[PDB]
């Protein structure tokens, strides 16, 4: 269901918000 989507945005999501904890 939504849950396989849910982690292809999250991985990509996680490096936006990656990001934001380097920055």
């Amino acid at each position: 269901v939504f849950q396989f989507l849910g982690k292809i945005i999250h991985h990509v999501g996680n490096f936006v918000h990656g990001f934001s904890h380097v920055f």
